[PDB]
């Protein structure tokens, strides 16, 4: 049992549906394997700077290290890759902010950051996407990009019910299948993998309320349902209408002429939030195309995963990107990238994508004054040019300045 | 039995591992619905012109019309969207070019274009995706996509054995997955949608072997294996090291310095093949940051749609897109986008995509001379600014054409 508490500080609080954040609240963050050791010290800086510039003194967070990954390994045993005790944890405290965790092949692990999703249930993965101004894209107006991707996490393919090919589990359910169910469309049983993907009501109705409900809470125009419908029919095509039938009896959605798109109102200022849908395969195309018909996109593990990605490089935000894991009883903030081992311990990777998870933290535990100094650090930074290599090797007369040294141009910009 | 045969005319014939073109082949083609009705003759005229121009009237192709959608209920039955004998007929005739079809809802009709690949077991669905010169781009350097998608066409997910929520073949393919296969990380089994994935060794191998002997066959440079296989195991995370198997033990592969890339000998050019993978999210994110490494891309069915059409809208060539779906026995080009009911008969659509599908079967049947000539048209078209309203709304002084119109265009261009 090897976690050291601070001793001044206190819990975050549930009260009914509200978090009660201490003046000290004891925070949680998981330092990261591979490079999470060069940009978790660079968030914690500038978090610790916004504190400081923002509340005057006031307030102060009470940090508190725990372990998952390679960094369980090296303090409780070589073969602990997840302690129970992380779990408890981000359950207790409420919140934790997480750097990137490498998983082991050879061993029976499961990618470590979805194993987190599962356990702890942090059913909403909320990753905002939008252009900040000067930052290197690939694309020609990356600033009509500012979109919010609500992936499901708990369900879809991405789980993992699948049996090796030639097992006995993956023999019988093709058994079963074939028999049984008289499944005909397998081309090959014989040395198939199988993999099962599950989509239920509940999980799809709770992921599209948050998805509605955040579109009307920041006064945003749209929710877009992405899914492969049209041939994923009773999964897929079931988030889809699902997601439309509780837009509808929920939120009271009106048929928008002949549909299926709805007008929601939103309540506080009467606009109309539209719930359109999109197919999948030709979402990828509508980002690049026509990038500012979106605004809130709701949809399954999956396609969420790709969506960002994709939409996350548009605007030259690989490293730049935040991203949450809402759940009902506590959120963990992460790195959306992954460990880089050549470059750990050089002190040069883009530390922006954990900073700007620690932003999305701070607002969301209401410290929205601290949220809002490390957002123009961050813009200011930037379109400083004073940046790090990825940027900078794109940046006509950037400056370049290590992870560290961007983490205080943040905040020298606050 | 409704086809009226041309009766001048050969059929297309295969002497082991090689077809047999007659100077006179029939081919049939689907004519597709929706606005298959103003591209499938905007392909027809400029394909013609195209074989006399080169042959210089020594070759003549007779067409012969097949059906399938919503035009075989106009003519068979109100219930026949495929009849048996557009089966046979693609089988017998070894060859034939489809414009869109429709798939109704309502009716428990799976999507047309998937039936019609699985049905003939059109294995290899053969997605070129190159840069035309002058095409409106949202992006910076389209010139730098020149990619080869190798779409694995009859299993993943994407072959349809999915059972309703609620249903009974859900609830208890559920019930047997709870019990007798001691599965624990379905969320909520109440009200879930199941979907199965196969993926087989076989099936892997054979794309994967048209993947590099592809890559031989025209000296490119790389064969890329995408695959989600992090998280997916048994299925993509086997597709891949399949992949690698038949890289190594048949085209002879070498380690590459540590792996898993490997050298295969070009044995022609003696240059060497490189057999790279990369995780399925970020190579969404790879071609619009690093473009060209890419060249040739071995997939599963699921991922080559998306690739395919995110690639796609990258190259402006939303409608210029060209595609195949090659089987063993018979081969079926198509249109790679839908219907557009709207548009339809008002011969504004981009025929593009069919057109260059047309030009990918006549090089399929050897006729190298005319496929070329249609290339040419289609890049002294386009570069000649003399365009079709989805290009010249985004294009700076375009002339603005009909269909019909560029089709005129192009073959003035050959
Ligand atoms: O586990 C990882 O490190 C990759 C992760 C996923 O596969 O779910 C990812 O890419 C994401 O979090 O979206
Ligand atoms: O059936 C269709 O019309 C869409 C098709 C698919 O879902 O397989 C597609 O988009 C493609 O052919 O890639
Ligand atoms: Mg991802
Ligand atoms: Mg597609």
């Amino acid at each position: 049992s090897k976690v050291v508490v601070p001793a001044q500080g206190k819990k975050i609080t549930l009260q009914n549906g509200k978090l009660n954040v201490p003046e000290n609240p004891i925070i949680p963050y998981i330092e990261g394997d591979g490079i999470g050791v060069d940009v978790t010290p660079a968030m914690l800086k500038v978090v610790d700077a916004a504190v400081e510039k923002a509340y005057k003194g006031e307030r102060k967070i009470s940090w508190m290290e725990i372990y998952t990954g390679e960094k369980s390994t090296q303090v409780y045993g070589q073969d602990v890759w997840l302690p129970a005790e992380t779990l408890d944890l981000i359950r207790e405290y409420r919140v934790a902010i997480k750097g990137p965790l490498t998983t082991p092949v050879g061993g029976g692990i499961r990618s470590l950051n979805v194993a987190l999703r599962q356990e702890l249930d942090l059913y909403i993965c909320l990753r905002p996407v939008r252009y900040y101004q000067g930052t290197p894209s690939p694309v020609k107006h990356p600033e009509l990009t500012d979109m919010v991707i609500f992936r499901e996490n708990s369900e879809d393919i991405y789980a993992g019910i699948e049996w090796k090919a030639d097992s006995a589990d993956a023999e019988k359910v093709i058994k079963f299948l074939r028999e049984e169910m008289g499944v005909k469309k397998i081309r090959f049983p014989e040395h198939c993998g199988i993999g099962i993907k599950p989509c239920s009501e509940e999980g799809t109705k709770r992921l599209v309320r948050a998805a509605i409900e955040y579109a009307i809470a920041n006064d945003r125009d749209s929710v877009t349902l992405v899914h492969m419908g049209n041939i994923m029919k009773f999964t897929e095509g079931a988030f889809k209408d699902w997601g439309y039938q509780l837009a509808r009896e929920e939120f009271g959605g009106e048929l928008i002429d002949g549909g299926p798109w709805l007008k929601v109102k939103n309540p506080n200022t009467g606009k109309e939030i539209v719930i359109k849908d999109v197919i999948a395969d030709a979402f990828l195309q509508q980002i690049l195309l026509r990038p500012a018909e979106y605004d809130v996109i709701a949809c399954m593990n999956l396609n969420g995963d790709y969506i960002s990605d994709a939409l996350a490089a548009q605007v030259g935000g690989i490293g730049i990107a935040p991203g949450a894991n809402i759940g009902d009883e506590c959120a963990l903030f992460e790195a959306t990238h992954g460990t880089a081992p050549k470059y750990a311990g050089q002190d040069k990777v883009n530390p922006g994508s954990i900073i700007l998870s620690a932003e999305m933290m701070l607002r969301h535990m209401g410290w929205t004054e601290a949220a809002d100094l490390i957002v123009k650090g961050m813009e200011g930074a930037i379109n400083a040019k004073t940046v790090t290599y990825d940027f900078e090797r794109l940046m006509d007369g950037a400056k370049l300045l290590k992870c560290s040294e961007f983490g205080d141009a943040i905040i020298e910009n606050m």
